[PDB]
Parts: structure tokens; sequence; C-alpha cells
């Protein structure tokens, strides 16, 4: 909830592929359902953040074949909640002092995507919530207290992002070292609040 | 152009309706054309940033008419440049050490708004420009160097923005006074290298 007026609420920032939208989940069942003949990843068995690197490296043709899946329609607009992700962010959002936007990137191909997320974000969250929806393809831009985001290297226009990032675990990055004093959430039924409330004045 | 690594370049947000494409100008004609025996608004006459509020002081129901003209399809994406503007900002962006995102704010009505926003950018900025979007309900969460926006009062959950919000004129603001030290650009044409430059180290 947001502060008294001229006052600072704490602000984190939510990323929603591989944080509250089950991207990796979602590809590899359509993948699988398209393209019944190819080869696939198990989850278990991803490396790298770029689904489509480490099926080209698996047999020639299947990175395109990858792309396709999420290129197509409904694509983000059936993707599922990552268990207690939305039960989450509603109590995150409640709390005092505490403005929650969902900072997400839209692809670059533009045609579903932006539009079935916010679409996703009304039918978890309700309309009200579509005001804390940012879209952009530079986080670092975004100012906040936390960043809670999948990906591990988070760059762009500002060298000196104000907030921290918390590293959401993902089939992806789970068994990545991370510099110290970089930290985790390792899931929704992980600690958040000691995340948030260690952000605090 | 981007800064050279770990630097930091001059960071510009221009706002999109009523900076870059012609909302007044789009809303009264396709107004007039679907609603011809309706009483309208010429633009020296429009008054407060709300189009709907003024319509529906001119004549009951005229309001729900109005807005819905913008609920259409095809009412973003057929929004024309305001003059001068596709030339300044391919310039600015083309400027060492500048970095230029189109900041803008969609509808709540989310079925047509953010897909031809990007279709619109798209057409006249080119595919590698979609790089440069950030749709935000909340400007003040975007940190930045300069805010061009035609909107006087910008407000949402951070109480001091980093950017300086320079006031893009418009029909509906043009006799209005600010506060010093606030200050306009009054069209593309006005000197807006100028005002960059007044911001730079
Ligand atoms: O985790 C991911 N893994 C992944 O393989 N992808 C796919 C989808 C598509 O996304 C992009 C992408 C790049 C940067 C930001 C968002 C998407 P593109 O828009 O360039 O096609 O990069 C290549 C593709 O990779 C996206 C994501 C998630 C992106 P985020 O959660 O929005 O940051
Ligand atoms: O100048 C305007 N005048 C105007 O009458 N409107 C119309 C369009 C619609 O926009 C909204 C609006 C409110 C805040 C930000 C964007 C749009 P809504 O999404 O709530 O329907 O407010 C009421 C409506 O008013 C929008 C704008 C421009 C908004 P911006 O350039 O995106 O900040
Ligand atoms: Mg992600
Ligand atoms: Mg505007």
């Amino acid at each position: 909830s947001n502060a008294a007026s001229g006052g600072r609420a704490l602000r984190v920032l939510v990323d929603m592929d591989g944080v509250l939208a089950d991207f990796e989940g979602g590809f590899l069942r359509k993948f699988r359902a398209r393209f019944p003949d190819q080869p696939f990843i198990a989850l278990e068995d991803r490396r790298g953040f770029w689904v489509s690197e480490q099926y080209g490296r698996l047999r020639p043709g299947l990175s395109e074949k990858a792309i396709s899946i999420w290129e197509s329609k409904n694509f983000f607009f059936e993707l599922e909640p990552l268990p207690g992700a939305v039960e989450a962010v509603k109590e995150m959002a409640s709390l005092q002092n505490t403005d929650v936007f969902i900072c997400t990137s839209p692809i670059k191909m533009f045609k579903y995507c932006p539009y079935e997320k916010y679409a996703w974000v009304e039918k978890y969250f309700g309309p009200d919530f579509l005001e804390q929806i940012v879209l952009t393809r530079d986080k670092t831009v975004v100012s906040a207290d936390l960043l809670i985001d999948d990906r591990p290297d988070i760059t762009g226009a500002e060298p000196t992002p104000s907030w921290e990032h918390v590293l959401f675990t993902a089939c992806h990055n789970q068994h990545l070292q991370l510099q110290p004093p970089r930290r985790r959430l390792h899931s929704w039924a992980d600690d958040w609040k000691a995340i948030l409330d260690s952000k605090r004045p």
C-alpha cells in the first residue's frame, strides 16, 4: 500500500517470466506438443538463460522451432503462475509502506506479448493492479529498493541502479554461484518478507 | 547514443501522446467523423488535461462518446506525428552520450493500446527503437535527467523524481502559468538541444 502523501514506501520490482509466470514449463509443454518428434531439454537439464541457444546446440533448426513457440498467440497469456506467486504478490502489495510494480520486458515481436502480459495481470491480480505494470527492456532505469528477477545479469543504460537485485531461483540459474553479497529468493515459499524488511528504514 | 561502458549518458524520457503523437487532433477528427451531429471542442478552446471532462460539461452523454473514440481499434496506431517530432527524436538519439526512452502510459483498456503504441514506434522509428520504449502509469519511478511531457502535474510513488519535467506545450496547457523555475518546450521546432545541454556535466 502506498505511503501517506509525500512519504516514501519501500519499492519492489517483480519480474514476470520465470518469477510470476512459468515460462520454462509453459515453453516445454508447448514445444513437446507442437514438435513431438524433436528432442527437448528437461528442466532439470536447462543451462543458460537463453532457451533457444541450448535448443540450437541440441539439433540444427531447433533454435528456430523454439522461437516459434513464444512468438505464437496465447503463449504468454496461457502461462501458469508459479506456485505461491499470486498469493505472495497480493500479500506484498497489501503491506503498509510497500509499493509493488510488475517490471517485465516484452519480446521484440510485439504482436501478442505486451497485450497478453496486461491480460495475464488482469486475470490473476484484477483490474486495479494494471496500474502497477512497467514494461521495459531496460530495468536499470527503473528506480526501486529491490528487483526480484530470475535473470542473473541485468544491465542497461544506468551503470549504478538503485535497486538491489535478488536472484529468483529458476532451473537455468539454480547452480550458479553468485558474487557475495548477492542473494537469492528460492521460490515464493521462501521468506520474501525477511528480504523486504532488510531494506526498510 | 549510449555512453562507453560503465559511463553515464544524459538520459531523456519523451512522452508519446501530445508530444510525439497528435492525440488531440486525432481525437477531434475521429470524434467529428463518428458523431457529426454532436457539438465538439475546437483545439483553441481546449481546457484541462482530460478531454472527456470538458466534453461531459458540453452536453450530457458526450463524455462516454469521447471515451469510445480512444477505446476504438486503430485510434492510437493512426495518430499522426507532431510536426518535427520524429526528426527531433531521431536526431536526439544519435547524439553522443544521449540515451532517449519513449516513456508513455497505456490507457486502462489494454486490448489495443499497448500493441498499437509499439506498432507506432516501429512505424516511425524502426525496429531497433523498440528497445527504447517504457510503458508505465507511474513516470516518477523512471530515473532520468529530463522528462518531456505535456501533462502539467506528473505524480506517483516517488516523491522526489530524478528528472526535471519540461512541459511540452499543447492546446490544453498553453495558457498555464508554471511555478518558477519550471520550463517549457514549445514545440519540436523550439530549441530542445539547449535544454538537453543545460543538464550535461
Ligand atoms: O528467460 C527467458 N528465456 C528465454 O529463452 N527467453 C526467450 C524469449 C525471447 O526473448 C528475447 C528477450 C531479450 C531480452 C528481454 C526479453 C526478451 P527477444 O525479445 O530479444 O526475442 O530474447 C530471446 C528470446 O529468449 C526469454 C526469457 C525471459 C525474459 P524476461 O523474464 O522478460 O527478462
Ligand atoms: O492527454 C490526454 N488527455 C486525455 O483526455 N486522455 C484520455 C484517454 C484516457 O486516458 C486515461 C489515462 C490516465 C492516466 C494515464 C494515461 C491515460 P485512462 O487510462 O485512465 O482511461 O485517463 C482518461 C482518458 O483520458 C489521455 C491523455 C494522455 C495521456 P498520456 O500522454 O499517456 O500521459
Ligand atoms: Mg524473467
Ligand atoms: Mg501526453
